[PDB]
This record gives structure tokens, sequence and C-alpha cells, in this order.
């Protein structure tokens, strides 16, 4: 807790929901607060919320930590969307992304849980990443395939204990790791490298439910600087204006 940085990150009671304080995120579209999380949207059809940090982060190397929770009621496979986590230009801007605009400006980290695609090879609910430098749009109807950096197949609805995931971005890697499984552990899902964006980008969450539905809740959204070095010639560079990209290795 020496490196949480209280200002990119969403604690209970949530600042200055329930007291004269200042909030430090936005609340859009469905979402609505209790004392005890956070829900983008209720199990309930047609629904789009988001929460958006007031503050642009301007750390280069950061882990977030989410708990969240989704659940709900529907039989069989009849439950959906997901949720989507964005480190993103802009914010509030609601969209047809997992409750947020499309074409967007960074990274989002989806939790798809309805396999939209029918002639899908991947195993759901499914976690995956994907950089945008706003000429990209998630195919909704094939789950992103075409623009799918990388995922994983990860088991997060209706467990009987908490589910967290933590995603870390330093020196162009990023990780995202999973805590599903109540071992008090973090397994790994995406672990790649090349990966370009900017400092000062909003961190946000949303959640999108169509002709399916479920309970997308956000418990706490913690981030913690990591304390890594950059020699000075790393650091003269603006880091604001580094275009989202990846560089990949060759074949
Ligand atoms: O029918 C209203 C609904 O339409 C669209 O959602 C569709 C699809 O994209 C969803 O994955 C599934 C499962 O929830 O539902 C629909 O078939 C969207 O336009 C959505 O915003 C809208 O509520
Ligand atoms: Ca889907
Ligand atoms: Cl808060
Ligand atoms: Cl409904
Ligand atoms: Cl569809
Ligand atoms: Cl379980
Ligand atoms: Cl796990």
């Amino acid at each position: 807790s020496e490196h949480l940085k209280r200002e990119h990150s969403l604690i209970k009671p949530y600042q200055g929901v329930g007291s004269s304080s200042m909030p430090l995120w936005d609340f859009q579209g469905s979402t609505i607060l209790t004392s005890q999380y956070v829900r983008l949207t209720p199990d309930e059809r047609s629904k789009e919320g988001s929460i958006w940090n007031h503050q642009p982060c301007f750390l280069k190397d950061w882990e977030m930590h989410v708990h969240f929770k989704v659940h709900g009621t529907g039989k069989k496979n009849l439950h959906g969307d997901g949720i989507a986590l964005w480190y993103t230009r802009d914010r509030l801007v609601p969209g047809p992304v997992f409750g947020s605009k499309d074409n967007f400006h960074g990274l989002a980290i989806f939790l798809d849980t309805y396999p939209n695609d029918e002639t899908t090879e991947r195993v759901f609910p499914y976690i995956s990443v994907m950089v945008n430098n706003g000429s990209l749009s998630y195919d909704h109807s094939k789950d992103g395939r075409w623009t799918e950096l990388a995922g994983c197949t990860a088991d997060f609805r209706n467990r009987d204990h908490d589910t967290f995931l933590a995603v870390r971005y330093s020196r162009g890697r990023l990780t995202v790791m999973t805590d599903l499984e109540d071992k008090n552990e973090w397994k790994n899902c995406i672990d790649i490298t090349g990966v370009r964006l900017p400092t000062g980008y909003y961190f946000g969450a949303s959640a999108g439910t169509g002709d399916l539905s479920d309970n997308h809740d956000i418990i706490s959204m913690k981030l913690f600087q990591l304390m890594v070095e950059h020699t000075p010639d790393e650091e003269n560079i603006d880091w604001t204006k580094i275009e989202p990209s990846v560089n990949f290795l060759k074949s």
C-alpha cells in the first residue's frame, strides 16, 4: 500500500458519493452505487454503464488490481455481455464496446462472457486485450476476433468467492493475471511485450447487456505505482505524445 495511488483508485465507501468530499470518479450510464459495490449494469437487458477516473494517469509503470463480480440468473448460456477495463485518451463516451465508445485510443481489457461468434474457436468467458489508435473497430458480433492482441479463457462468472484481475504495464510489457480460484494467487492470462502506450490517459471500466444480461460489479480498483528505473535518455522524451501501437517480433 506504500505505492497505492489513491487518486487513481476506487475504494469503498467511494470518495464523495455519500459525503461532502470530492469524488474521484464519474458514474455514467446504468451505473449505480451501494456502500459495498459499484454496479455497472443490473441483470437486466439493454444496459450500458461506465465509471471514469477524474485525473489522467501520468505513471509510466503501474499495476491495476480489480476486484469485480460478474453474476446473474440467466439459465444455460443465456447471459452477457461482459466488462471492459480501459486506459484511454477519451473518457465518459458510451458506445457498443461493453458500454463504451468504439474506435478508441489506448488499451482495452475485455472480459467477454458470451460467444457472439457462431464459428468461434475460443472457450468462454474469454479475457483479451486490444490496443487502438482510433482506426480499429471492435467487431462485437465476432467477439473481437480480428483485433485480439492476446487472450485466455477464464472462469470468472458466478463464483462462490472473490474474483480479481491484475493488469500490469511497464517498459512495454503488458501482463494480465487472474485470481479466480480462491488460492490467493495471480495466475497468468496474458503476457506480451512491445506494447506502446502514452502517459496522460484515463482509467475506466464499463459493462454492457443486450438481449442477455448479468450483474457487472466493480468492488474496487487499486492502482499501484511500480518503482522502475528510467534513464535520463528514456525520461527526456514526451511520454504523453506516444501513439498507442504494438511492435511485433518477426517470425
Ligand atoms: O436487442 C437489443 C440489443 O441489441 C444488441 O445486442 C445484441 C448483441 O450484440 C448482444 O451480444 C446480445 C447478447 O446480449 O444481445 C443482442 O442480440 C445491441 O445493440 C445492444 O446494445 C441492444 O441492447
Ligand atoms: Ca461476446
Ligand atoms: Cl473512490
Ligand atoms: Cl430485462
Ligand atoms: Cl451478435
Ligand atoms: Cl465457485
Ligand atoms: Cl485464477
